[PDB]
């Protein structure tokens, strides 16, 4: 069940955003 790449454009969404948020942690991690 995809019209338009929903599924692909989830995936993006998620895991665009959980490596941006796992960027800011190695950013974050070498100053803690």
């Amino acid at each position: 069940p995809t019209d338009s790449g929903e599924k692909m454009t989830l995936s993006i969404s998620v895991l665009l955003s959980l490596t941006v948020f796992l960027l800011v942690i190695v950013e974050l991690i070498p100053s803690t």
